[PDB]
């Protein structure tokens, strides 16, 4: 399973959503909560130059925010992103 990892913030519909989406695809993640810490809220902010939350991470990779994953969902590409079962068929 990937390091998935979200940072939320608890009166931000868009984290919310955000959490939801990714709850739907039977992945296992971990969310973190920077209503209250600004340390950590600031530590993100310097890694991705974003100020907002929520943050979507996949092992180091920045997918963005509520927006920028419901894109790549509607583009297919979240699932992939995620983790989940690729397949590939094997000509001779
Ligand atoms: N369109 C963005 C909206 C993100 C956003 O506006 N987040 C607000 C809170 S609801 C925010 O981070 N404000 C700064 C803060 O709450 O500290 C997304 O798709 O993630």
């Amino acid at each position: 399973m990937k390091n998935i990892t979200i940072y939320t913030k608890n009166y931000c519909p868009y984290s919310k959503k955000a959490v939801s989406l990714l709850s739907s695809k039977g992945v296992d993640f971990k969310e973190v909560d920077v209503t209250h810490d600004s340390k950590a809220f600031e530590d993100v902010m310097a890694k991705t130059g974003w100020d907002t939350v929520p943050q979507v991470f996949v092992d180091e990779e920045f997918l963005g925010g509520c927006d920028d994953i419901h894109a790549l969902d509607r583009q297919g590409i979240l699932d992939k992103k995620l983790g989940l079962k690729l397949e590939h068929h094997h000509h001779h």
